[PDB]
């Protein structure tokens, strides 16, 4: 996250750090807890990933440095990628991880609700991107989960910013006209979380964008409400 501030323990308890262990252990992507055995993440995250056997899901982490040889983690039983996924920029950048066991929800690991049936109308004015990514292009993965408030922009404005890409209704765009705050390298797969009526909804998944927090170039996020039937199909 560029222009972001450190978060506190328990603040974004649906957030996960997904690690690879091949050829060495490191943060791969962010993720959101949506069910006791279910993580929602980005499809492009598994580009180099031979099978679910090398993946670890770490819940309840503020700082990446807490993850020791004995920090418990969740195994991944399955990686379900949307069947129309090709590259992130052309959409369908959505995947589910089935954990090998159920999450017991605590103050440090909770589910985030999907956008509600009946709220397709809603204008979300309180949206936040979280993660452990670079604070600029060319940087490193950050130790403390970061947070940053970012405004949604219309799909019409976003298309005018990316005239070389097809910006469709299954994408949602977020960023400041001036730049400054946005997701960056290492934040993909994580949530764009919006509070509506004091309930937090998983409105987008960090996907792609041109540069990190440049002016007139919003972040592009998988539009979660357009995939709720796909998620429910796969998670029932
Ligand atoms: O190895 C390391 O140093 C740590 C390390 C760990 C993860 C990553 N991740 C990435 O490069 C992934 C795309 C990607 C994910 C997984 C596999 C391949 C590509 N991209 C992102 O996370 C941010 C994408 C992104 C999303 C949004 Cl909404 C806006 C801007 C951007 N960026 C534009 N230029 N850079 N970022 C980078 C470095």
């Amino acid at each position: 996250i560029v222009g972001g501030t450190a978060s506190v323990r328990g603040e974004w308890p649906w957030q996960v750090t997904l690690h690879t262990t091949s050829p060495t252990q490191r943060h791969l992507c962010g993720g959101s807890i949506i069910g006791n055995q279910w993580i929602l993440t980005a499809a492009h995250c598994f580009y180099g990933v031979e099978s679910p056997k090398i993946l670890r899901v770490y819940s309840g982490i503020l700082n990446q440095s807490e993850i020791k040889e004995d920090t418990s983690f969740f195994g991944v039983q399955e990686i379900i990628i949307h069947d129309q996924y090709k590259m992130a920029e052309s959409g369908y950048d959505i995947a589910l991880l089935k954990l090998e066991t159920t999450v017991n929800y605590t103050d440090s690991q909770r589910p985030i609700s999907l956008p509600s049936k009946g709220d397709r109308n809603v204008i979300y004015t309180d949206c936040w991107v979280t993660g452990w990514g670079y604070r600029k292009l060319r940087d490193k993965i950050q130790n403390t989960l970061q947070k940053a408030k970012i405004p949604l922009v219309t799909n019409e404005e976003c298309q005018k910013r990316y005239r070389g890409h097809k910006i469709t209704h299954k994408m949602i765009c977020a960023g400041y006209r001036e730049g400054g705050k946005d997701a960056c390298k290492g934040d993909s797969g994580g949530p764009l979380s919006c509070k509506h009526n004091e309930v937090w909804h998983l409105v987008g998944i960090t996907s792609w964008g041109e540069g990190c927090a440049q002016r007139e170039r919003p972040g592009v996020y998988t539009n979660v409400v357009e995939y709720v039937d796909w998620i429910l199909e796969k998670t029932q």
